């Protein structure tokens, strides 16, 4: 529907729970070297090193794909086949002005337009609350990616191995929404899998879409939002859509407000839908 969101997963209806997923962690699932040469990165990474001498690189799980299995199966519903990559990878090639050269290269030389690219994968929340809103925020404008725009809540994934990482995919959602939210870990279940999105501005980059319900109501969240002070979030500004309002959403004039990856988020929640799970204090593991 939107030129900047395209799905890669679409998980079944109400979503996958963790229990159901999981990771294959290998080097055949990275970045394919570039045609030819990593130095292009190297450059590019000196290059915006000079500029802003203090960027920090990270390493990144990269999204390689993903299958879902037969519907009832003895096996995960779901398998993730995930690699490594890092920031400075990913400035080098999806942010590269060369990207999409890249993509085309790639779909030629290995039949995968996202072959040379990093690919990092990140995370969004489709955050429902008790008296049925989701939860969006406003990005600070002095951020890099999509500066002062409508978000959704994130996360950042950092790296018997794949539930490790099924793990922590679905921990880093929740730490994100303890920290930027401020919200208590009592409040929020066990998030739900809604599917992986692309964003067509950044070469295709994929996000993990989850749903997360919270015990608050809407303006019990306002109030813990608030109560940590300019210092405790990111964000500028948090607010609330009513859940029923959100099939409607690409419709009302707040859709131009929405970045990419919050787009993907909407889109998953209104074709997927959340389901019940229990409190995330209430599993094990």
């Amino acid at each position: 529907m939107d030129p900047e969101v395209t799905l890669l997963l679409q998980c079944p209806g109400g979503g996958l729970p963790q229990e159901q997923i999981q990771a294959e962690l290998s080097p055949a699932h990275d970045r394919r070297p570039l045609p030819g040469g990593d130095e292009a990165i190297t450059a590019i990474w000196e290059t915006r090193l000079k500029a802003q001498p203090w960027l920090f690189d990270a390493p990144k799980f990269r999204l390689h794909s993903a299958t879902l299995a037969p519907i009832g199966s003895r096996g995960p519903q779901l398998l993730l086949r995930l690699g490594l990559t890092s920031y400075r990878d990913f400035l080098g090639t999806n942010w590269s002005s060369s990207a999409a050269w890249l993509r085309q290269q790639g779909a030629t030389d290995w039949g995968d337009t996202q072959a040379y690219l990093a690919d990092p994968l990140g995370v969004g929340a489709a955050l429902a609350t008790a008296d049925d809103f989701l939860v969006f925020l406003r990005r600070s404008r002095q951020v890099a990616e999509a500066p002062g725009l409508v978000d959704v809540p994130g996360g950042h994934p950092e790296p018997l191995a794949g539930q490790l990482v099924v793990h922590e995919l679905f921990s880093s959602v929740l730490q994100e929404i303890c920290d930027e939210v401020n919200l208590p870990l009592l409040t929020l279940s066990q998030p739900l899998l809604l599917g992986i999105a692309r964003n067509e501005t950044s070469a295709g980059r994929a996000s993990a879409e989850f749903y997360v319900q919270c015990s608050l109501t809407s303006e019990q969240v306002r109030k813990h939002y608030l109560s940590g002070g300019p210092e405790a979030h990111e964000s500028t500004g948090i607010f609330f859509v009513e859940t029923q309002n959100v099939q409607r959403l690409l419709e009302t004039e707040m859709w131009a407000e929405l970045c990419p990856s919050a787009k993907g988020a909407i889109i998953l929640y209104n074709r997927v839908q959340g389901s019940p799970t229990g409190a995330a204090l209430g599993s094990p593991a």
